[PDB]
């Protein structure tokens, strides 16, 4: 397992930490949502949670990443939920296919139930 | 009407407050976006706004929630904008179908026009 | 080029800064993702990044905006990545078709590589 501290940012001012596919995968529109492996695991830094979002160059190529929430205390593998929009999409091993955004986790008194 | 203070978090470290459907609803891909009732209303805590996002177990089952912005001063009912991706999806009353994330509302000098 | 300081908020408590299409554009579902021009450019205020999200009245009319990340130091034109969901969608010049949300940019020690 690899922690999110192993992820890289494309540039200093990049909001997102890039997530790469660990598998070669072909996706077609009739397959609907697929969960792609990253080999990266939570959890996240204190007082933060994560959002997985598409990379724009990838979205424009017809692979939709559904926005996903990563909980602060998730310790499982971060997966990318993805769907081929219109056409056949081929993901290669190591391709940067999404990005992780870190956001402040606001405390509230909502019941934890 | 029920305020967002009535929502619950799945776990202490869960970023999202779960939103449940108040109706049994069937959705098909040809129907396109539908707005599901929650019986939960704004507004939000001071200096925050909301994002409605999908729950991953729900997205993976073929129901797409379109990300939606909840304004700090919205006092209407929070609705979930949803679409069946490929297949027929049946939502039952009380099913947790999305989640509300709270985020800091940044002040800017943009004209309010 | 116009900076994001030229954007307007619908109301004082609106989280989003509205983005308008500068072109008349027709979109069909078979066209897949299209990048709509706004004539608005980064960069963003210090310590912030942006998210482009749909407006709910627009999403409900069948035009999906794919959530997009605007980096703090992006100096290019902000484009809206959009797709007609089920039907033919006609965007007119000046129509508010998405919104820009500003969010705090969290610093981490991830390699910038
Ligand atoms: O894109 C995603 C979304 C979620 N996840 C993981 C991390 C997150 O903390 C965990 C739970 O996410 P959600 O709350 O969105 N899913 P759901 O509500 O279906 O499961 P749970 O009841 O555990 O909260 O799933 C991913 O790996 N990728
Ligand atoms: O998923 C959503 C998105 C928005 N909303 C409500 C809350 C939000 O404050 C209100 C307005 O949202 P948008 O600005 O996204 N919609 P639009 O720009 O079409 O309407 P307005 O001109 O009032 O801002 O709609 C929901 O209930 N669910
Ligand atoms: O909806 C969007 C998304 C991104 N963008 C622009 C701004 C953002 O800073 C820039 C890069 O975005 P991403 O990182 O999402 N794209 P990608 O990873 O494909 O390109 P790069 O390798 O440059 O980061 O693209 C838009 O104009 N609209
Ligand atoms: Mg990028
Ligand atoms: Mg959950
Ligand atoms: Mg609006």
């Amino acid at each position: 397992k690899q922690p999110i501290s192993k992820l890289t940012r494309a540039t200093p001012g990049s909001a997102g930490l890039d997530l790469c596919s660990t598998s070669h995968t072909v996706l077609t529109p009739e397959m609907g949502p697929q969960a792609l492996s990253t080999g990266i695991y939570g959890p996240l830094p204190p007082n933060t949670f994560g959002l997985i979002l598409g990379r724009s160059s990838i979205t424009m190529k017809g692979l939709q990443v559904y926005p996903g929430v990563i909980d602060n205390d998730y310790t499982g593998e971060i997966k990318i939920m993805a769907k081929a929009v219109n056409n056949i999409v081929t993901v290669s091993q190591g391709n940067r296919i999404a990005q992780l955004i870190l956001l402040p986790l606001i405390e509230t008194d909502n019941k934890v139930q």
